[PDB]
């Protein structure tokens, strides 16, 4: 067995709206749970902060605290083996018999116009920002609006404390053109959650151009396990996602390659990675097609070889 890291799932999104329904311990609903974990051999889970696109601007500060006091109360230190990792050096040092657990924030919407909201997040220990989810906002429009708009002054300047503080700027979900501008502005990008548009056309998706630009910018790409995404059919199994995974590689990307499932984010699966308890099965079919030392690349190596120093 390999060791996985994986840098996105919703968890704390639906923990939040089960409103105490769900167990972190061992829940079925819930794509990732302590036992699945567990199970997955999981290394490093990046946890996002992540608000529906309701909840008014006004509780969406309030809300993303609370998903935090989730993430402290009800996964952290759940059998003691959930680690926080705050910083790179926790993550380099993890003892081997924890598990570790980063927080990510997918869009800026709860920081609104505060730059001090956002170094509160950061001090928090989150580690990786998306400057947008789907739609517009202070920062960025995302790659569901259709005026498509690059980067704010307030986003330019987002990237600059990203780059300072050695967190990663995420481009999935930025529109086309904030990829482009994120890419010139950014010095450790990471793409958590995103396919090859090539493979599966839709808009979410990095074309060829941009999977050439992200190996050039020698950042990480992180495959997702929405079937929406994984192919135009819409119906998906473990070997289509392989089909990206081939994809990357032959772009030149065999080093840049990650998982970033988005378990608890999506209504449904790809078939042979329901969960993230899947995680060994998934990288044994792996074997057919990969190395151990490739395959180990995707696991972990890609990933720790490219931590922001
Ligand atoms: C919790 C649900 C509603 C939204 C998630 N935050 P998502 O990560 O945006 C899942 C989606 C398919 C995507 O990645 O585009
Ligand atoms: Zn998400
Ligand atoms: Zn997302």
């Amino acid at each position: 067995s390999l060791r996985v890291i994986d840098t996105h799932c919703d968890a704390l999104y639906k923990l939040q709206a089960g409103k105490g329904k769900y167990t972190f311990q061992d829940a079925e609903e819930l794509d990732v749970n302590f036992e699945r974990l567990i199970e997955a051999k999981m290394l490093l889970q990046g946890f996002a902060i992540f608000l529906d696109e309701d909840i008014p601007v006004e509780h969406k500060w309030k809300k993303a605290v609370e998903q935090v006091n989730i993430f402290k109360q009800h996964v952290l230190h759940k059998g003691g083996i959930i680690h926080h990792v705050k910083k790179w050096c926790d993550l380099e040092n993890l003892p081997e018999d924890k598990i570790g657990a980063m927080l990510t924030l997918e869009g800026i919407e709860p920081i609104g116009r505060d730059l001090d909201k956002l170094t509160q997040l950061l001090d928090g220990g989150v580690l990786s920002v998306g400057l947008t989810w789907n739609n517009a906002n202070l920062a960025a429009d995302g790659i569901m609006e259709e005026r498509g708009a690059g980067l704010t002054r307030f986003g330019k300047d987002i990237i600059h404390l990203l780059n300072e503080r050695k967190v990663f700027t995420d481009v999935s979900h930025l529109s086309v053109k904030a990829f482009w501008e994120t890419l010139e502005q950014a010095e450790f990008v990471i793409a958590s959650h995103s396919n090859a548009k090539a493979i599966c056309s839709h808009p979410r998706n990095l074309d060829d151009e941009q999977i050439k630009a992200m190996i050039e910018h020698d950042a990480m790409i992180h495959v997702v396990f929405y079937p929406l995404f994984t192919t135009n059919n819409g119906v998906a199994d473990t070997e289509d996602v392989i089909r990206h995974i081939d994809h990357i590689c032959e772009l030149g990307g065999l080093k840049n390659i990650g998982f970033g499932s988005d378990f608890d984010g999506i209504p449904d699966h790809v078939k042979g990675l329901e969960h993230v308890g899947k995680y060994q099965s998934f990288l044994e079919t792996l074997e057919k097609h990969y190395t151990k030392e490739e395959i180990e690349g995707f696991a972990s190596r890609n990933f720790l070889n490219h931590l922001p120093k």
